[PDB]
């Protein structure tokens, strides 16, 4: 698995979304360079205006591009599953609002690393902070505890993302995540460890469609 990520790899993201029955689709293109834990992606809402805030989709829209240092490579579940790939499923609970359920397949199609997502959202407030677009277009750096899931030959994680509301308060997004190999393995089952993430959101001034430019760095920080 590791050999597939030694250089720069093209990325394709395809998301089909349905929140409270608002149907939408997002297409993403870019490249990842796991040597530096680095990825650059431009996302387009291909159905018009995104019905939810772009920052709420950052975690949903490829942790195989994380930099695992030498002493951590035995804990790299994400690359070990390649090229066949892994399934990444989440529930995202928005405090005092609705929740997303996502299921994604991350795998190689030829030389391209693909992330194909299905997203369903339920119980959102049509005029709340999410469907009302009241979140700031930014993102906080974050650390996540990746835990082994030996029952599923995979990994699992529980973490909190804090979105900035335009009124100066925080919109909490509780994440639960599980990952399993496509095709029943084999994979490296890791010991519990941390990934350190930072994400910069920007916009292409010449791009007239609703879009997000994302620069993301993820590093396996260590066991502790």
């Amino acid at each position: 698995g590791e050999e597939l990520f030694t250089g720069v790899v093209p990325i394709l993201v395809e998301l089909d979304g349905d929140v409270n029955g608002h149907k939408f689709s997002v297409s993403g293109e870019g490249e990842g360079d796991a040597t530096y834990g680095k990825l650059t992606l431009k996302f387009i809402c291909t159905t018009g205006k995104l019905p939810v805030p772009w920052p709420t989709l950052v975690t949903t829209l490829v942790l195989c591009f994380s930099r695992y240092p030498d002493h951590m490579k035995q804990h790299d579940f994400f690359k070990s599953a390649m090229p066949e790939g892994y399934v990444q499923e989440r529930t995202i609970f928005f405090k005092d609002d609705g929740n997303y359920k996502t299921r994604a397949e991350v795998k190689f199609e030829g030389d391209t690393l693909v992330n194909r997502i299905e997203l369903k959202g339920i119980d959102f407030k049509e005029d709340g902070n999410i469907l009302g677009h009241k979140l700031e277009y930014n993102y906080n750096s974050h650390n996540v505890y990746i835990m082994a899931d030996k029952q599923k030959n995979g990994i699992k994680s529980n973490f909190k993302i804090r979105h900035n509301i335009e009124d100066g308060s925080v919109q909490l997004a509780d994440h639960y995540q599980q990952n399993t190999p496509i095709g029943d393995g084999p994979v490296l089952l890791p010991d519990n460890h941390y990934l350190s993430t930072q994400s910069k959101l920007s916009k292409d001034p010449n791009e007239k469609r609703d879009h997000m430019v994302l620069l993301e760095f993820v590093t396996a920080a260590g066991i502790t």
